[PDB]
């Protein structure tokens, strides 16, 4: 069987992900690489009306005290369903075609503009930090994350906050940028922690008060688990209710088999592109399940690109 | 390796599901309704919020768009317990055993009640958008082997009668909702049959606008909704793909119909007699039963009051 290489470009917005991705797609032959872009059209029209604008409006409303936390949460929870739809449905139809891992050329390369966890974990978690979402709803999105498919290569990105703020500026919510930057830092640390043998249940008690595929085992306090210590999730004895505890187990199982890589976005567009290109070399590939999986997968991505990317 | 029997007792609420299961020490565990999660843990009185919002939309106090936001949000809370239970239980499920079992796990509902059925019903009540319904459908966990689902049968007047004397905290006796929820479950049962008999929604799609149920008698009719179609009437691919997931998830489910129009002793035996044709599965580890028990008893203890 032919092999496949799936690469999910994710991380906080405004670092140059899209540009970088397209520069990488432009290098390869017409059909040996395909790009599944940001489904902006689904977010602005198909799934609902201007989903991004509504989110930023709601937070602003909440900040000025024009609405309550409860109102904010209801809107954000509903908007993240809508924000993650396209990633979720894409994962579900792609799944059956994915076979086991081959090893670090590929008959097909799929570059995605983000992964499901972006909408089912990171943004929600970041909204929790902004007070616009409850920790319970975040764990609800976490329990709904699709089984992590083999060969899940995810590229997170590092960019100094001052450069980030600059690049991002053309609203401008700096509190949110800080929160999304923190959430993605926590995330990469969570993957290394879990890959190093870390057991949240065993280290839980170390709670009080970034490298993904390199370095020593991070402290649970530097992982995503610490966000989930909120009083809402704590039983009268101080311990996590089992429902939320089990959601934390799902979060571990989903991230542990992922392959995360860090891309230095503090360089030029072509610099980023080559940088991303070099990184693909150590990324795990998988076999497809049927002979007709490659063509089918291309159609799916092109169709997705045409209907939802612009 | 030992065998396991999973039985999900679902269907529209208010027919007797709770009584049936109740009447029933180590070869069978009953995972009950996670009422405490809906009233306290997940959020504050979630059934109340749901029914209040429908009512206010009905009275003209709020907008369809307002109801939907609350309604979609509330459905995240309602299904959480089911979704989390499926996710930690999934790993331990092996292949089908064949045609007793070491452990019988009786559940009060399946993830599809919160991810498909209630949301579809709210869509039919105007309190949820069809896109939100398909997003929930995109998140339906994969259908493992041995997914036996018991659905209830009961004449509408009996149902209203039985529902009226068994209201839930914050619930309102809404007859329009009762019809909606009853329509969806009937379509649900027809959909599984359709799919198992070879039905292809893409092939039969044209029959909505001009030995298995007609497509118009399946859950696929609900998605003819204008919000999901392009200017030329074609379904957007995002949605079509969501319908492909629905077909895949439903098709492998084993549906069993339990007649509720009888005494609670009748309904208890009824369910038990239904298990002869339910599909069993192997667990994946030797210590999978014990773990499964803890999960189930703990769930019950913490979320079933
Ligand atoms: C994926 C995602 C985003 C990313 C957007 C910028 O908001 C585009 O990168 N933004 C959100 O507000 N929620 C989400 O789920
Ligand atoms: C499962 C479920 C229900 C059923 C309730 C009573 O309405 C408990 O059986 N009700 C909803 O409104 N959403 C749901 O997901």
């Amino acid at each position: 069987m032919p092999t496949l290489l799936r690469v999910y470009i994710d991380g906080p917005h405004g670092m140059g992900k899209t540009t970088t991705t397209q520069l990488l797609v432009a290098l390869g032959s017409r059909d040996d690489i395909v790009y599944v872009p940001e489904p902006m059209t689904y977010w602005r029209v198909l799934g609902a009306s201007e989903t991004i604008a509504n989110i930023y409006t709601t937070q602003h409303r909440l900040d000025q005290g024009e609405i309550s936390a409860g109102d904010a949460a209801v809107v954000m929870t509903s908007a993240q369903i809508t924000m993650g739809m396209p990633y979720a449905v894409t994962d579900a139809v792609l799944a059956p075609h994915i076979g086991g891992e081959a090893g670090s050329p590929p008959a097909l390369t799929l570059i995605f503009d983000r992964h499901p966890i972006a909408a089912l974990l990171c943004y929600p978690a970041a909204r929790y930090l902004m007070g616009s979402m409850t920790p319970q709803a975040v764990l609800a999105f976490v329990a709904l994350i699709p089984p992590t498919l083999p060969g899940t290569n995810i590229v997170l990105g590092a960019l100094p906050e001052d450069r980030h703020i600059d690049r991002l500026a053309k609203r401008l919510d700096l509190a949110m940028l800080a929160a999304i930057r923190r959430v993605y830092g926590l995330l990469a640390n969570t993957v290394r922690y879990l890959q190093c043998g870390g057991s949240w249940r065993e280290d839980w008690g170390q709670l009080s008060g970034p490298q993904s595929n390199a370095g020593p085992r991070p402290h649970i306090g530097d992982t995503l688990f610490t966000l989930f210590r909120a009083p809402e999730l704590l039983a009268p004895n101080g311990d996590l209710y089992n429902v939320f505890a089990w959601a934390l187990d799902v979060l571990a199982k989903r991230l542990r088999s992922m392959h995360v890589f860090i891309l230095d976005y503090d360089q030029s567009p072509a610099g980023c592109r080559d940088a991303l290109l070099q990184l693909t070399s150590g990324m795990v590939q998988t076999h497809v399940t049927t002979p007709g999986s490659i063509p089918t997968i291309c159609d799916l991505a092109r169709t997705f690109a045409r209907e939802m990317g612009e």
